[PDB]
């Protein structure tokens, strides 16, 4: 079966149609070739034979001075935007400006929604983890944070790609003049409007990137604080265990003294009880004295 | 209800007025459009139809060759600066230079105050934490440090945005000539003065950024030193606990020897006390000898 | 023995030949010198006397307006690509475009295969390690991850070299015109096609580099999470050991009390059993009371 | 009281004078304004009305085609350099070259002295800390290292500022021609000499920055090595404590066996001593056998 | 004593001479001044009065259209290269190309030898350390690794300096034309050959820098893996010690029960042996039951 594109076409007035067209017929209808409608890059903006070709992560659009086309829209939840919002936006400037503005606004809104969803989850997770009232932390939250950080890195990469793609065009005036496809097809400055649009969208992308960077540095700082808190708790626990070990060692020393003195033989002291009381008191007090001296030795350190 | 701007207007002589004006009426009065007075960016400097538009984090100003306007000043604690200082500053160069200088000076002073407030708190907290006389540290101070670091990152982002916005204009002479709105409206070099102003403010922002970077690297170094101190304390505590365990093990070994020799049976040695004294001395001395040998074994490591 | 190149030659029609030729004879046949056919760089693209010289990590190609040559193809598993695919690709544009496209596509496919092989192994290893259900992790997996990370770094370096080499040419139009060797040899725009090819391959390389960077940051985050999990497990284990030590210390204290009271002498209390029961109950209950108080003391911390 | 500058003036022949002059009188004497002699930047180099203005961290100089002036030299330990060295340096090229060379050489020598003082202290401290023969390290040395690192960061910032300030001028020829104040005041190439001077000083600053970067990376590596050594010592100590605990557990198990067999009741075995000897030997040997088996179990791990 | 240079002179034919010449006489013989032959930079390439001046870390060369001079060659192990190899290299292009190629090749070979010596030592040390079969690692190897890393950082700095110095010249055509000293002294393109030489050497330096960067990242990854392995071993050791402590606590609890029941008083149970056997079995079994329950409690965590 020959390959076919699932195309949806928008007119200047906002009329909407949808069908499936073979690639060869689509090439013949336009002045393009299969070399162009390949979509080998994640993000791309290009001009060929007075036809604009734009592609995003999952969006593919072709702009013509009299119509717009979107390709491969199936199973992408684009129906609400396609059949409810885009016609309203497209309904004195040429069609190209409106189409470009609509597509860029859609992409920017998608990125903004992604960031707004990501931010509160990470903030809440970090606030919960940083709680210094617990000597341990959960791990499902750690896994969630790892996944959200991976998503944040992907979002940052996408934003950087968007910024680079826009900047590559904003630098050269040749591409800016090329985008004025209507002027060339059928010969107030278009260049100023295009520059304003691109600058606005680039600034928005820059703001999003700055926010993402702030979030990442916050994550790193939270990780460091968590490490410090865990280390402090470890040190406190070891101090307590050490002190108890000191007391136990002294107590066991005196207990050995007592039991060894309690040999199951003849010592010639079995006829005196005052001696037994004296040795009992001796062990009981000496344990405390040695314990206090050893605590002082620990303290001097 | 139609949207309205809460506007305050300053004249050349310093006269001050304040009112509320609908957006459509404001557009009609000027030569601008709703496309411009949108304020979609955190920071922006632009020129349209010989009218300057400037925006900061929460400040919105429009400069006209004969007047200045500030929008959305309510609930922002700007009354003292608006009605007490700005008229004095505005009271031979055109109005645009004075207005731009006043606004830039206000922003720079705000950033300087933020940095001056942030610095001593972080310095004191780090000095308190680095104290090597304690095996543990507080956690409320850690939370305060985390919050202050987040604020520092935000301040650095704002400073970078300011620097980039100023540099984007300082590079091109077209925008510099555009800023001379009075010359174009009603046709000594203005460009030199504008360049001097922008360079001065850019240098101040660079100094602030350098200070913030120094603070951040200091924070990182303090964190590393804290980690090292905690590790050293842990090692010392483990050494002490180990030594006490060695002594306890030897002592318990000899105590087992004694108790096992003290079986509740007939051994045929119950008629000798010298033997009991000999075994008591044997355990008492051998404990010390084994303890010393084991300490030597630990030391050789 | 004079040095010789193992050369394989492809014609415009796709005809294939292979032989061995001495370096001096090869230089004489062409208009080049030994200074050029040295291959001292890992990656290189150059033009000399209307002859293109290209080199990769292990590939060496010379492009002539009427033929293509590949050098040192032995023991490199290139037979399948050389004798099965390249002739089909070479079978209206000149030969140079086809040859360059084929070689660049080969290199890009090799890099893509490398990355696709590397990704799943690292992902699976990290998923296995991050499992928070174990207090310890394997080490053979760690060694495998280290080796794969080294390979990833090498791949990133190669991708960066490719991007830099392509960009160095894309910037200057002189080299672009030079690549049109057929036009100069025997005097629609070639420059546009060359620019399109180079831009496409550069964008593909950029995508690969972005993917590698994402993988590296994921590795770092996984390492940090592993550290945190290990620290938490350590803290929990120390808490348990501490509590058991507290109980043991109290129990041993009361046991010492009992044994010391059980001296092998005359105390004048051997005629009372109620006293023995009372002391037994006293130790048994006091152990629990002291243990509970000490647990409360631990909890307050 | 009107503000006054403490000025010291150097003539072409090297004559030296010093006095205090009001700012208004100083402005009137020159062709400058208060806008210029403000000194709002840490480092600055500028030209105004054929007068050079230079400022460093604490140095302020004004160069005139016939004289040099230094401002605010009090309480700065500049007397030795001012009244002993500068006249000798100033005693065929114009005065501006000599003055600029002297000031730049002074600043470079100051930075070199700072770096030479900082280096040996850090090197010695790191060498002392890295000593792997100790399980713990001092903390006063850590504080000293932290302070020295802060100073190093400040020095790096100053060097970077110097480099940027020089480069900003070296790029544009307009400023280079402006620095030839004598030529403009009273109309062999001056530009070549200025370029040589600036390039030399920039290269020296670059060398200093490289040295500082090397020192910083050395510090980081030393920190990592310290962490590794502490971790290894911790592991060794825990191994020893574990082994001793294993032995103690076995010994206490057999001691419990013995004491429990030594109940203070009637067992019907009190008439046999061979049994007592057998049980004593049994415990004594079984302790060792269990200890060896448990050590083997530890080793297999 | 007046300063003197230890000079060695090479002629076009390869003739070699060596002597000592005073600086003033050397300046008079050439068209240079003491300002040039100062050698204040670690690396430098410059042209003055149709004379080339080049300096490396410890090499100082002056190129003249008819001769070459090397200064301060004593105590530097340069005899083998000076009197055995350089004449062969110098024996249709002018002398300058040969001299520059020889010097650059010497420097590149030195750097390559340094890197080739450094690599295997670091690789072997890291392979030995990463061995996960040991719970501890040596420290002399750590010191060796630290020293080798310092040397690697120095080598990277030198390579970067070389690259920057070459690039500074490759950018501007004025310096390229200046290097053609023979053409200017006594008026096929020299510029092409110079560009080829500089590009080749720059690419070689870039390859060396990439290799060094790969080595550094490998070192960092190895450090992280070492940390992880040590942490895992610590956790395993703590688990074992914890389990043994649990068993010991239960055993000591039951031993206390037994000894306390064995009071040296009258209990009225001394006439029953079945009771003694029952209590012995009770303690012996209950120890195991409690131990198993506590192990289950540990496992559930
Ligand atoms: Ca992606
Ligand atoms: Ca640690
Ligand atoms: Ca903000
Ligand atoms: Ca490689
Ligand atoms: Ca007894
Ligand atoms: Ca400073
Ligand atoms: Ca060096």
């Amino acid at each position: 079966v020959a390959p076919v594109f699932t195309v949806t076409k928008f007119d200047k007035q906002g009329n909407v149609t949808s069908f499936e067209r073979k690639k060869t017929e689509l090439y013949q209808e336009l002045g393009l070739q299969a070399r162009d409608l390949r979509f080998q890059h994640v993000m791309s903006i290009t001009v060929r034979n007075n036809r604009i070709i734009m592609r995003m992560e999952y969006l593919k659009a072709v702009i013509t001075p009299e119509c717009l086309l979107i390709l491969d829209y199936r199973n992408l939840n684009l129906e609400q935007w396609l059949f409810r919002e885009l016609p309203s936006q497209l309904s004195p400037l040429p069609f190209e400006f409106r189409a470009i503005e609509a597509l860029l606004q859609y992409w920017i809104n998608t990125l903004q929604g992604k960031l707004s969803i990501l931010q509160p989850l990470i903030l809440e997770t970090l606030d919960a983890l940083v709680d210094p009232k617990h000597s341990s932390v959960d791990r499902s939250k750690l896994h969630i944070l790892l996944q959200n950080g991976k998503s944040l890195s992907e979002l940052e990469t996408d934003i950087k790609i968007f910024k680079e793609s826009i900047l590559e065009i904003l630098d050269e005036e040749e591409l800016l003049e090329e985008l004025c496809v209507s002027k060339w097809s059928d010969p107030i400055d278009h260049a100023e409007e295009m520059e304003l649009l691109l600058e606005n969208y680039y600034r928005l992308a820059d703001d999003l990137s700055n926010a993402a960077r702030e979030l990442r540095v916050l994550i790193d700082d939270s990780q460091s604080i968590i490490f410090i808190n865990l280390d402090s708790h470890r040190n406190v626990m070891m101090r307590l265990n050490l002190q108890l070990t000191m007391g136990t060692f002294s107590l066991s020393l005196f207990g050995l003294m007592g039991v060894a003195f309690g040999m199951n033989l003849e010592s010639s002291l079995e006829e005196d009880h005052r001696i037994f009381w004296l040795i009992t008191g001796i062990m009981f007090m000496g344990s405390g004295l040695i314990w206090r001296r050893l605590l002082s030795f620990l303290g001097r350190q």
